[PDB]
């Protein structure tokens, strides 16, 4: 039982997932290197207008969920690997 949430990456292409309640930075790379072809390394989330970005937690806060809940929209952009 978790939440429902958006995504579009830069290149052009969007997908929805079902990141969980708990879902850190971490959890929330992960899921969209599923829905798209994209990895944890080259995955940058954005989110509220204008969009902005999800920089990753440290210790201590890489408990902490995502900035985005059940029916939110965030953009991914593929990083230089």
């Amino acid at each position: 039982k978790e939440k429902k949430i958006r995504i579009t990456t830069n290149d052009g292409r969007q997908s929805m997932v079902t990141l969980k309640s708990s879902t850190t930075f971490f959890e929330l790379q992960e899921s969209i290197a599923r829905e798209f072809n994209i990895p944890p390394y080259l995955q940058c989330i954005r989110y509220g207008f204008p969009p902005k970005e999800l920089m990753p937690p440290q210790a201590g806060m890489e408990k902490e969920p995502v900035p985005l809940q059940h029916g939110d929209r965030i953009t991914i952009e593929i990083l230089k690997g």
